[PDB]
This record gives structure tokens, C-alpha cells and sequence, in this order.
């Protein structure tokens, strides 16, 4: 058996993450000051007699500065009061921000708040085109709509064309904020990534900045970064000691990029155990993917698939040596998870992730069968298989394992494929298919999403990519709707699903596979989040 020759780029990080020693004196100093700044900030939020516009701007600033996770109760109480008092008497700037903030927090504020800014025809008044802060906030708000918000149908196009027109003559840092927003809206960005940009490029350069908030944000970002580096060191050593880099050289070596993925799902310190469990799974399923896609023979992949279904160390001997390596690593990883969750009495929840992993591998094998047979399924059949091969049902399930508050009922809800999860999975599927179409096509993969779409509907690549873009837009509206109260589970368990969809948008920005090719997109993010501290 002569295998397909390896074409993946090596890890561009080497060992620079392998060893990190926290400076305990600096850490304790930061924490000590943060506690003080945190209280000053809490008192800013609980201050009586603030105007609506001032209250919304304070909350928005604290959220963009990445420090709102300290104030979830206070912020929720304030937005809840604003929701219930129903103040519809403001300018575009305040109205659009009110709408976005309430919607992002699950408060179903009516989109009729925008009627006064539109003409008889439902189109935004073009007289608003000279109000740059109104346009910017309308732009950001336009990305949080549901299927019930067609009054906002025109908002993205309207704000975009006029922000583009105004941008070159704006003062700084407003110009840079607008320019950034047009490339990456806030709602669909990875929170740490957007926070890092906001702190260093915008708020640090604002003449009006609050000094207490800016210092708080910098110390907190840098203190959390220390934790992330410890985690990544710990994960880098784990990966190094598995040595897939040499024993499975056909596979993508991307444990840092996998860590960036897990960091996108949640960054807070209470999810430290969850992040570390998650990155290990993302890493390991990546190995399995490359085995199906770029190395294993039809017969080998059949044995591997069957062994995964049986999930028994007795099955190893049915496998080629090189498959024994990953199979044992997989079984051991889940034994690790079980032991790690023992003292909290949560070991039994590991089986939910295992069953999702089995599902991914069955569908990998189907995809391989399709390839060998030269089968091009209809789109409905394609999706019934290819949705799971995104790994996103599996990653979402995995994200709950290290979350101490996740219960059987939460896993039960997730197991039924709720709409918000299905949407996030669909976004991953259609975005990846649009970006990897040409490549997979060159490699003879006739069952690619876009190809199935073209053959099924009898349309061009352009029309098919446009139809896939529509599916992604529909799915984002489903995600936004899925966040609205009353939620079927705690918001804490919805946000990881939302964040998975954000990571897709951020990683495949400009229609390129950033995970397989980290140099262009992921490398700057990893440097900003995990290498360079914010200068104070």
C-alpha cells in the first residue's frame, strides 16, 4: 500500500509554548489591583440617576473591554429594567445600541423601535446618512436579527454604504473602529479577539476613555492571558508526549490552533478545566479526520470505524499498527476524562461525548465510501451525513464536560439536536464547503457540498455558493432567535454554541481554511492572544 504523500504545513510554533512559568508576584499584584478596580467599576454600574444613553454606553464599553463577565448580575438587572420600561424616544445611536444589547442578552425587544427612522416604504431615512455613530450602531445591530425582524432587512446595506463613504475622513480612533467593524462585526467575532483589538487599538486611544476601565481591562486581559499560557503549556506537553508529529506524520500538527478554538468557546477562568478537556478532543478528532481524508485505505477505514463503534481496547489488534496508535490514545483520553470528573461525581456524563464521537466516525466512513464510489448525493442526503462530519455536534457536547454546572438534563436537551445547535453546525458546514470547494474538487472529491448543490439544483458554482450563503444567513437568524428568553436551558450552555459559530466566521474569513493554513488568519490572533501582552 502506497499512501498519498503528505502536503500539510508543519506547526509554525515549535516549542515556544511548551514551558511557561507564571511570575507569581506579578500575578498577585494584578489580582490585588483588579479587585479594587472591580469594585470601583461595580459602583459605576449601580450609580443612580444615569441617563439611558450613558447607561447603555457604559455597559457596551465594559463588554467590549472584555470585563463584563465580572458583572453578569448587575448588567442583567440593568438591561432587564431597560427592557421593561420601554423607552422609545431616542436618536438612532441610542436606539440601535439598546436593541443590540437587549437582543444579545435574550430580551425580545420589538424591532418597531426602528420605525421612526424609516419612511412610509420601510426604508431607512437617507437623511440619517450624516450620523456616523448612529450608522455604526445600526450596523452592529443589523447582525442580531431573527426571522421576525424584516423591518431591519435594509439596515446592513444602508449602514455599510454610508460608513464606507464616511470612513476616510473620520478622526481616530473612530475611523479605525468603523473600518474594523466593516471587516468584522462585533456580534459574530470571537470575544477575546474583539476584546484585544478594542482595548489596544480603540479604547486606549480614545481621548474620552475612562482610566479606571482601561486599566482594569488591561490588567484583567494580561492576568487571564497568564492562565491561558499555563493551559497551553500543559496541553503542549500532553501533545508532545503523544508524539503524533513523528508517529503519525500524515496528520496536521495544530494543537495551538486547537487551543485557539477552545479559547474562543470560553475564555473565563472558571472554564479552565473545560477548555483543557475541549482542546484535547479537538486535537484528537483532527487526527481521525486526516486518517480518513488523507491516508487510510477503504478496508482500513472500515476496521477503524467498526472498532470505534465497539469502543473496546480488545479491538486494537484488528487495526494496522498506525491505527493502533490513535485508537489507544482515544480510549485513554476518555478514561482520563472519567477520572478527572470523578471527585465531582460527574464521570457518567462522558458517555454523551463518546456517542457523538462514534457518530462523527460513522459519517467520516460514509464520506469515504461516497468518494471511492464516485457518488454525488442530493443535497438533502449530503447534509444528513455531512452535518455531523463538521464535528460540531460533538464539540458542543464536549464543551459541556468540564462545565461543573452542566447536568444530565442539559446533555439530554443537546442530544435532541436543538435548533440553535443545528444552526451552528450548518454555519460550519456551508462556510467550510464554500472555502474548501476548489481544493477538495482538485483532489477528486465529487461529493463536496457545492458539487452536490450544483448537480441537485442544476445551477452554477456561483449560484450554489450563493445558496449556501443564504443557508448561513438563515442559520444566524436561528441562532439569534435561540438566545431569546425563555431559553430551553441556561444561557451558560447556549453561549458555547454561539461561540462555535463565531469561530467558523473568524477562521474562514475571506473564504480560506485558516485551521489547515494558520499563517494568514490564525497566526496573528494567536500572537495577540497568547504571545504578546497588552502594554500598560
Amino acid at each position: 500500500i502506497v499512501r498519498p504523500v503528505a502536503d500539510f504545513s508543519p506547526s509554525l510554533w515549535g516549542d515556544q509554548f511548551l514551558s511557561f512559568s507564571i511570575k507569581n508576584q506579578v500575578a498577585e499584584k494584578y489580582a490585588k489591583e483588579i479587585e479594587a478596580l472591580k469594585e470601583q467599576t461595580r459602583n459605576m454600574l449601580l450609580a443612580t440617576g444615569m441617563k439611558l444613553a450613558d447607561t447603555l454606553n457604559l455597559i457596551d464599553t465594559i463588554e467590549r473591554l472584555g470585563i463584563s463577565y465580572h458583572f453578569e448580575k448587575e448588567i442583567d438587572d440593568i438591561l432587564d429594567q431597560i427592557y421593561n420600561q420601554n423607552s422609545n424616544c431616542n436618536d438612532l445611536c441610542t436606539s440601535a445600541l439598546q436593541f443590540r444589547l437587549l437582543r444579545q442578552h435574550g430580551f425580545n425587544i420589538s424591532p418597531e423601535i426602528f420605525s421612526k427612522f424609516q419612511d412610509e416604504n420601510g426604508k431607512f431615512k437617507e437623511s440619517l446618512a450624516s450620523d456616523v455613530l448612529g450608522l455604526l450602531n445600526l450596523y452592529e445591530a443589523s447582525h442580531v436579527r431573527t426571522h421576525a425582524d424584516d423591518i431591519l432587512e435594509d439596515a446592513l446595506a444602508f449602514s455599510t454604504i454610508h460608513l464606507e463613504s464616511a470612513a476616510p475622513h473620520l478622526k481616530s480612533p473612530l475611523r479605525e473602529q468603523v473600518t474594523h467593524a466593516l471587516e468584522q462585526c462585533l456580534h459574530k467575532g470571537v470575544p477575546r479577539v474583539e476584546t484585544r483589538f478594542f482595548i489596544s487599538s480603540i479604547y486606549d486611544k480614545e481621548q474620552s476613555k475612562n482610566n479606571v476601565l482601561l486599566r482594569f481591562a488591561k490588567l484583567d486581559f494580561n492576568l487571564l492571558q497568564m492562565l491561558h499560557k499555563q493551559e497551553l503549556a500543559q496541553v503542549s506537553r500532553w501533545w508532545k508526549d503523544l508524539d503524533f508529529v513523528t508517529t503519525l506524520p500524515y496528520a496536521r500538527d495544530r494543537v495551538v490552533e486547537c487551543y485557539f478554538w477552545a479559547l474562543g468557546v470560553y475564555f473565563e477562568p472558571q472554564y479552565s478545566q473545560a477548555r483543557v478537556m475541549l482542546v484535547k478532543t479537538i486535537s484528537m478528532i483532527s487526527i481521525v479526520d486526516d486518517t480518513f481524508d488523507a491516508y487510510g485505505t477503504v478496508k482500513e477505514l472500515e476496521a477503524y470505524t467498526d472498532a470505534i463503534q465497539r469502543w473496546d481496547i480488545n479491538e486494537i489488534d484488528r487495526l494496522p499498527d498506525y491505527m493502533k496508535i490513535s485508537y489507544k490514545a482515544i480510549l485513554d483520553l476518555y478514561k482520563d476524562y472519567e477520572k478527572e470528573l470523578s471527585s465531582a461525581g460527574r464521570s457518567h456524563i462522558v458517555c454523551h461525548a463518546i456517542e457523538r464521537m462514534k457518530e462523527v466516525v460513522r459519517n467520516y466512513n460514509v464520506e469515504s465510501t461516497w468518494f471511492i464510489e464516485g457518488y454525488t448525493p442530493p443535497v438533502s442526503e449530503y447534509l444528513s451525513n455531512a452535518l455531523a462530519t463538521t464535528t460540531y455536534y460533538y464539540l458542543a457536547t464536549t464543551s459541556y464536560l468540564g462545565m461543573k454546572s452542566a447536568t444530565e438534563q442539559d446533555f439530554e436537551w443537546l442530544s435532541k439536536n436543538p435548533k440553535i445547535l443545528e444552526a451552528s453546525v450548518i454555519i460550519c458546514r456551508v462556510i467550510d464547503d464554500t472555502a474548501t470547494y476548489e481544493v477538495e474538487k482538485s483532489r477528486g472529491q465529487i461529493a463536496t457540498g457545492i458539487e452536490c448543490c450544483m448537480r441537485d439544483y442544476g445551477i452554477s458554482t456561483k449560484e450554489a455558493m450563493a445558496k449556501f450563503q443564504n443557508m448561513a444567513e438563515t442559520a444566524w437568524k436561528d441562532i439569534n432567535e435561540g438566545l431569546l428568553r425563555p431559553t430551553p436551558v441556561s444561557t451558560e450552555f447556549l453561549t458555547p454554541i454561539l461561540n462555535l459559530a463565531r469561530i467558523v466566521e473568524v477562521t474562514y474569513i475571506h473564504n480560506l481554511d485558516g485551521y489547515t493554513h494558520p499563517e494568514k488568519v490564525l497566526k496573528p490572533h494567536i500572537i495577540n492572544l497568547l504571545v504578546d501582552s497588552i502594554k500598560i
